């Protein structure tokens, strides 16, 4: 098992993340916010004695100068750790991260902004590619309740007992996007509720954990290693989490893959080594290690956290850490001086 | 002087039009989340023993069945209240009303929305005409030394004195819209911050007038009679409020004045009585009267109040009452049964 | 059923009351704080459209010319009333006052103190003779399923399993008293917990109705015009409340009655009208009547409330105003401009 | 400068060691409270990778078996600490502990209970005897205003100043103990108020250096290693806090020194090589070191932290920890899984 500091050390690391990315909020840069958190968590990440490997971040090395997918992080990958580092800290671990979980919302000043990141011992991550992805988020009392493969209204239906709430009153965090136009249309026709958002869907399934938060589902097709981070807080929590990954452009309806093809995409996820194009992802398999290590910072104000506040000669932060390791949710209210 | 039992009576009329518009929170219906919202608010104030004149609200007796402009409300309006109300029950005032400010946000479940209303006595609110309106909220800091007339540089530049802040970390509230392409701009050239939202500028100027809020101003252009509503607010809090009338088609690039011309506009506002179009409005000219109430209930979060929660058997309101004749600033959190 | 209006007026009733009797904080001073308290509450009171009578207070005619028992309050009991009361505000009401409930906490800066009452209409409250009272307290899960009549022993027994606890982590806020030496060690022996408070109980019992507080019941002997008013909370609540008058100057061990008797007290509850000197009455049969108002503002820092805050210019309250009139738990915080 | 990764986790050591003493909460027990307390804190510290020595605690070797002075703790401490620690890790520092600042609060169920502990590099915290010792605390505004040496009265006039307060409004807390007959009374003479407390003066302190809190200073003589733990704390946070050791057994007047003299007692502090017994110690010069770290975990409600929840299942922590050497200040509330 993973040296317990490293469950400490990450308060710090969303922390910088978050005040970092924070100082260009409002600037209308989606590019400086993210280069900023960026670096921070990076900077930060190499200060601690731990031998970490990069599974999910900015992408490619090519693509991506830094966090990049297979980056060493931490003091202990150096070619001579074994003169810094104790046994316990050689321990090789994978770590999922997103510096900045909606750079837009950072930079228009919009809640739902986070510094965000996820631990595992080796393999205990999915390596998601930059993939969309069908997603199930919902609380704890819902685990295995609910399905993935139901439609939105069995899944209501079923929600509505867990909860012991009436249909009309759940909410349903769904990302605006014309993909989701018949997923809402049936949400509404159930009689619950839909909340809209603009990005940032991370925080949406990490609300679905907590009681006091007005979310308690997150449905509909978001963006696959962004799905792994959430899923690892879901297991840590005991919350529903279930992902499967979209490969056909005519489902997702974006831009982005305007010049992609569905037989394209099927040929990449083989090249990333998945043979099942079409399978449903357990949390427990998303976030599948012994040790799970989940943190949080607010950017911009969310339903868990508040956004970073300056003032004359310091910030103030607030974080959300969670670990399997010394079973503790542990929410930090931090002022920084300069 | 108005019933001191008015300022009381009033944490109860934003209640209930707050859950009622809530009741539609995420339903997509931004009609229905007005109707239930103006229908609780003023069957809530006709149970009060006031005599009240609507002088803002959702428009003129032709255009809206349901709090109109010169409605009257209140038991003490009825022919013979002298059998029911006490003197100072049968004093005359003008009330002005907003039970869904941002309808949309409340329909598709975006932060921002509250149920507000502002009252004094008869004359003591300016009854503004349905036109947009060049806004300058501020804190009490800047309360005088910021000035509407100023640029959005200059008045930066003052309010950074003000609050004792470098300029790069002050946030202006912005209303997403073609017509501020040029002011958001200038606001980033300044090195300051815009915090752009899509609807609700009433919650962004009440929001300036408290520390806590990561709100320190609100620039641009929005509707007039809202505009008054928040004057109510400041002069009450001793914040900084100024509007003047925007009436040119060109200015404001919306669909809702493509086919409206700046002279037959012009005209429009003669109509009204008004005989300087121009004028720059202060605070205490839009909130006159000797004593000013103004109450807020939040609908969906925003930054000084929660939305309405539902749970089984009940729903929880936070909100926020300002009283110049008790000289109390009252935040009301209310456990509802049902 | 008597004026919703009352229940909102209450709040600024115990609010200037609070004030008031803060003024006295940590002055040393009991009866300074007493009659601050005594007299912002009386004052605020005679200034309700209502037809009141004191029934429980500081004491009867003789002994306490304040809020003595049976003192009319309200601008409705006045021999003209039919001029300037409707028939509703001209309904006949019972008020129990504890306007500083435990001045001896509110006069050497000590945790507990609230400003108190609580209204029903006449005939509503229990006028409890100046006896003491066993009295027992507890959450709404544990209501009718423990009893005062049973051990401590039991009792614990019985709400462990109510509120799914294990009775080792159950707090019993006891009074310190040498009346309570074995009723203390028992609670002990069973494995629970003991809280130990000077005075207060007021406060204690409030506090068992709320998760969140981490009081289970209260024990013990008390005063029994304080129980009538903690009753009222508790029926308001659907919290476990019980009473019976103590008369024994065995049991009790106070120098107040050193020179008592147990006969010269039957006697006296005798005079009183009270025939069955040993009864139990249920929360019901201390607050009996179809409405019940409870009201309370923090003097000193409490588990519900904080106590009075005074700064340059003004003061801030917390109080919390329940009524089974409107169905509604209300917390309110107030800042008062001077 | 010692390693940053201290200042990390001594969180989880004040939390470790207050759920240990809450286990306690009103069981009439103040032995097992400090005890499970002492052994709790110990042994998380004793997880710490850091070369540390007790030089306040429990008592000498022979008065106290666990944490008492000259104790090392810490793995680095060990013989071959070289093969285990990095050189950073085996810098020297002196470490102040208090488990249970007031078992008798945790025994009783009384608030102001706190786990306590402070650090520095080696040399960097005083090393008290076991005196009385008196103390000064205020605010940062009043820091090197006030002074140890000054009248109450005259220390109220300036404090007075400082803060922008009447003086009437100005809370002192002092120890309820018959040597301070004479100070409590020259406070209410100067029209300040005194808050009594029976036990927990490092608390009291501590809560001057905060705004909210209703608390301005501390006046009078407690014991003297717990001064030490304060002014470490006071000298982070920048506020005022001076301490004057007390020899003399006529001046504290209890029956700890009732066969003590103050001739036997100046001996016993020229034994501890104190060469100056009236000497008054600037905050700087208690807690003298380059890093000052300071932890706290509320056992019982403080102003500041609540005490330690239990439920089905768990605990819930609230800590305080501010470092020098990160200039961070952070609020740290924990879920506990069992
Ligand atoms: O390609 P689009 O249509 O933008 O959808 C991808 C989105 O990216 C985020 O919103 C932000 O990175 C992220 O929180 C979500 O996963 C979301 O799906
Ligand atoms: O005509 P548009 O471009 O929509 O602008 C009017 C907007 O209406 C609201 O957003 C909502 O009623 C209101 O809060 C604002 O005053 C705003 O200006
Ligand atoms: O006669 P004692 O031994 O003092 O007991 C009476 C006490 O008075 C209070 O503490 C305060 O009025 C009150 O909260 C309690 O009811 C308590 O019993
Ligand atoms: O000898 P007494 O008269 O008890 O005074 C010593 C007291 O011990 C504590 O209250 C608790 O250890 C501590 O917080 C204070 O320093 C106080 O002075
Ligand atoms: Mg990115
Ligand atoms: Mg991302
Ligand atoms: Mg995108
Ligand atoms: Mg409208
Ligand atoms: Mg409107
Ligand atoms: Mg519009
Ligand atoms: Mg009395
Ligand atoms: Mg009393
Ligand atoms: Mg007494
Ligand atoms: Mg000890
Ligand atoms: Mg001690
Ligand atoms: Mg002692």
């Amino acid at each position: 098992s993973m040296d317990n500091v490293i469950g400490l050390e990450i308060i710090e690391v969303v922390e910088q993340a978050a005040i970092a990315s924070a100082r260009w909020m409002g600037k209308g840069d989606k590019n400086m916010a993210d280069q900023a958190a960026v670096d921070a968590m990076r900077n930060r990440m190499n200060q601690i004695h731990m031998r970490g490997r990069i599974v999910i971040g900015e992408g490619e090395r090519d693509e991506a100068p830094m966090l990049y997918i297979g980056e060493e992080v931490g003091i202990c990958t150096r070619p001579d750790a074994a003169q810094y580092c104790n046994p316990e800290e050689l321990i090789e671990i994978d770590i999922a991260v997103d510096p900045c979980e909606g750079t837009n919302l950072c930079a228009y000043g919009q809640p739902g902004s986070m510094a965000v990141l996820a631990i595992s011992e080796k393999g205990g991550l999915f390596a998601a590619p930059d993939f969309y992805m069908k997603k199930l988020a919902a609380p704890p009392a819902a685990k295995g309740k609910v399905d993935i493969r139901n439609s939105a209204t069995e899944n209501l239906k079923i929600l509505s007992e867990c909860l012991d709430r009436a249909i009309d009153e759940l909410v349903v965090v769904v990302m605006k996007r014309d993909r989701h136009n018949d997923l809402i249309q049936e949400i509404r026709d159930a009689g619950a509720r839909v909340q809209l958002i603009s990005d940032g869907d991370v925080s949406a399934a990490l609300a679905c954990a907590f009681s006091g938060t007005n979310i308690h589902a997150l449905m509909g097709i978001g963006a696959a290693p962004e799905g792994v981070i959430s899923a690892a807080a879901m297991r840590a929590l005991g919350g529903h989490f279930q992902g499967q990954l979209v490969y056909d452009p005519a489902v997702v309806m974006t831009k982005e893959w305007a010049n992609r093809t569905r037989e394209g995409n099927l040929e990449e996820l083989k090249k990333a080594g998945i043979t099942d194009p079409d399978k449903v992802y357990e949390a427990e398999e998303l976030a599948s290690g012994e040790t799970v290590l989940f943190a949080a910072c607010g950017i911009t104000p969310g339903m868990l956290m508040k956004g970073v506040r300056f003032f004359k000669g310091g910030a103030r932060t607030q974080s959300l850490v969670i670990s399997t390791q010394s079973k503790t949710a542990r929410f930090v209210d931090t002022i920084h001086m300069f």
